[PDB]
């Protein structure tokens, strides 16, 4: 199997790996993509896959002494990327965006290395894995112009996310973020952050403010209360997405969707 360290990653590697070999997937549902604890049965997984696809040790830091071990012929290592190098961003600490997953010019060349890695491992299905290139790549392309169009007329509409994550897809699609506030998913922030956030939303004009899926309503609801934003809710990790070969463009998709619900008229 493709081991993958987070679900969306997961999606391009089951595009490629299609009919070839089983994709699986580390990080559950609501999990630290940064310090989340691998159980001994995760560490046993990574050391038994045909091959590893992570982002890198400025991202899931918890995998980072687990992977060590495993031969360079055997990981993607995204971050490390020499075609992915110009793409990183100065816009989680250290001083780069980490969340590759949601450009899609990084996705292209993750697909590109996974299936360089899977023909190396497994010559005998080289035409199957060129074949899943191909149809992975089309579906990007078709993807990138359909989202590009649906987002396209949302630019210079203002709003504010508690999770940046969002940088580069925002950035390749021409999105207007206005910043972000870090809140507790469970506890609605003291008085006067409280105060502070409320009149930023009010100040800049924000259409929107977005909150993740492991976000209680009422929190949300406290940030926007009496203010006329609007509530919105991004999934970075495409939660509900199965995977398959159709399922990375369908996070892209989806995620559109997700703006363009809330940023709409
Ligand atoms: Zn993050």
């Amino acid at each position: 199997a493709v081991v993958a360290s987070l679900k969306p990653l997961g999606f391009i590697a089951s595009a490629i790996a299609d009919g070839v070999t089983d994709t699986q997937v580390l990080l559950p549902d609501g999990a630290s993509e940064h310090d989340y604890s691998l159980r001994p049965s995760d560490v046993k997984r990574l050391q038994g896959a045909d091959l590893v696809v992570w982002v890198g040790p400025e991202m899931e830091a918890f995998m980072e002494k687990s992977v060590r071990n495993i031969p360079d012929n055997k990981q993607v290592t995204i971050a490390q990327l020499a075609d992915v190098k110009p793409l990183l961003m100065k816009g989680h600490h250290g001083e780069y965006n980490m969340h590759l997953w949601l450009s899609p010019e990084i996705a292209r060349a993750t697909a590109v290395a996974i299936h360089e890695k899977l023909v190396e491992l497994m010559p005998q299905s080289r035409a199957k894995l060129d074949a899943n290139l191909k149809d992975f790549e089309a579906q990007l392309a078709a993807t990138d112009k359909q989202v590009g169009n649906e987002l396209a007329p949302l630019k210079g509409k203002g709003y504010f996310v508690f999770h940046d994550a969002y940088g580069y897809y925002e950035k390749h699609y021409g999105l207007t973020p206005l910043g972000h506030f870090t809140v507790n998913p469970e506890i609605q922030p003291g008085a006067q952050r409280l105060h502070e956030i409320r009149t930023q939303l009010v100040e800049q004009k924000a259409t929107c403010v977005f909150a993740e899926p492991q976000f209680r309503p009422a929190v949300v609801e406290a940030v926007a209360r009496g203010t006329s934003v609007r509530m919105g809710t991004l999934d970075p990790l495409g939660t509900n997405i199965k995977l398959g070969k159709t399922s990375y463009s369908a996070f892209l998709s989806q995620l559109a969707n997700q703006y363009a619900s809330c940023l709409k008229g």
